[PDB]
RNA sequence: AGAGCACUUUUAUCACCGUGUCCCCAAUCUGGAUAUUUUGUGUG
């Protein structure tokens, strides 16, 4: 009956992410203003990408792939999701359509 | 269970190439630490 949460840290190393928008001849990533500084940001899309990325890794079924596309990149692979159980890991299954 | 917050910032790339801080020069010239001083006093 308790939903308990944790906090994480990572080891020192150099920075890759780079954040697109690029201005003139460099790439940048995007910063916010917490105190007139400079600071790097990763949005929660990515992560949660990585952990279905995991989650299809170790085996678990699912029915959401990204694949190379050659025109551009798309997401498919996917049926009626009806059972929650071997589809969306319990998670986010979005649906707009009226048919 | 908050005007339902997902589906995307993605995939490659040597600042590379050659180049004696080089060529001469004296720290040189003189100068008495000098002047005096009892380890003296007695024991089978």
């Amino acid at each position: 009956n308790l939903n308990l949460f944790a906090t994480i840290l990572t080891y020192p190393a150099p920075a890759s992410n780079y954040r697109g928008e690029s201005e003139e001849n460099r790439s940048v990533i995007q910063k916010i203003l917490k105190d007139g500084q400079k600071y790097a940001i990763i949005s929660p899309e990515s992560m949660r990408n990585a952990l279905r990325e995991m989650l299809i890794e170790l085996g678990q079924p699912n029915n959401r792939t990204r694949l190379h596309s050659e025109d551009q990149l798309a997401v498919e692979f996917k049926e009626y999701p009806n059972p929650d159980k071997f589809a969306d890991d319990f998670l986010f299954g979005y649906m707009v359509a009226q048919t």
